[PDB]
């Protein structure tokens, strides 16, 4: 059992409901920040202090929902273009969590002074799905989710070519090996086969340079 | 300029978020135009199959080559994009959307479990350019949210549609819970607060993402 929080200004993306698929074994609430704000206009972001382009998203407002939301024992994850890579490894190790909160940025970014107040009472993870950018962790939040709920109890190289019936389509047919039989002749070719495909399309995974 | 993404997947509500993520203005202007598609009307039987049993062995299903030929068949012309999003794929970067950015008719085939047939991308590049691409190093269940990214990714690159690390931002007020903002920034001194900023990207780099150096 485990549960998951998540906290955006746009609250309505979040909303699927693959991830969706349970019996109860993790719980997923979803919360809009502006639910922390006091005055009338419902301010979340200001100006850069030092100049620059874009707004960012002020501290208060974000350190009064985390005090409800977050407890000791919580993981906190920031999605952010600046952050340490999010691997496989990664999933594997928050799929043994009993609490994770992400915190959905929007602008140009969050007051750092947020998560370095959060690092004092809970840990906390500042963390990139990609090497791009986005206008929101919102879609992060979900393929963190993704990536991590399919892993939870209860539920290397390349992997090559797959098929399946018909033998033979628009005059294309399926490798003869795989009709054979052979369970050894068809791990070896779908070895090399999986081996072939790394070396062309991510050659930095068996330590080569990067095209 | 004047864009249009279609979607075919076997989940077309997940697509929710995207066409309700758009400005209405562009929308007029014809920036863009996203069209979800439920993999299932291409289907031939009574029970609507989408995969079946993978030849060779093995767990997991794979993906009709039939159903999904009769669907790019249907969507594809021949300046047509096609986008499939996978683990074993290419990387999909920054440099990715941007070139992706300037494309006409982009259409992302989502796939689910282990994959469609192979053939199916095979025979779609005798007609189209094909980029099968992965956002990351890590397997998801299907293809969805994959989708959502690299359709977020490339629009925020469209004008009027929606290297080091950046290092922290700060904004008011000046103090809050004991920590105080770097007093450099409110200094006035624009060619000390580029360097200083400078070093605090280099320091980021260095700890969170020693590839790049
Ligand atoms: O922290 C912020 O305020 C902020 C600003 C812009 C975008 C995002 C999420 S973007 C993302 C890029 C790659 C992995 S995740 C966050």
């Amino acid at each position: 059992s485990m549960k998951i929080d998540v906290v955006t200004i746009f609250p309505e993306y979040l909303q699927p409901v693959g991830k969706a698929i349970d019996a109860g074994l993790v719980d997923v609430a979803v919360h809009d920040l502006r639910r922390w704000t006091h005055d009338v206009h419902k301010s979340v972001d200001d100006s850069p202090y030092g100049g620059g382009p874009g707004m960012v998203m002020k501290p208060t407002v974000w350190g009064d929902a985390l005090d409800e939301i977050c407890t000791s024992e919580t993981l906190l994850v920031v999605p952010t273009p600046a952050g340490y890579p999010f691997t496989q490894e990664t999933a594997w190790q928050w799929s043994t969590e009993d609490h994770l909160v992400i915190a959905c940025g929007r602008y140009e970014g969050i007051d750092q002074r947020v998560a370095d107040d959060a690092a004092t009472r809970m840990r906390v993870r500042e963390v990139s799905i990609g090497d791009y950018v986005l206008n929101g962790g919102e879609a992060a939040a979900l393929v963190i989710i993704e990536a991590v709920l399919r892993l939870v109890p209860g539920v290397s190289l390349l992997e090559g070519p797959s098929y399946t019936r018909p033998p033979s389509w628009r005059g294309m047919d399926v490798p003869p090996v795989l009709l054979s039989g052979d369970h050894a002749k068809i791990a070896a070719w779908r070895a090399e086969q999986s081996r072939q495909r790394t070396i062309e399309r991510r050659p930095d995974l068996l330590g080569f340079d990067s095209p």
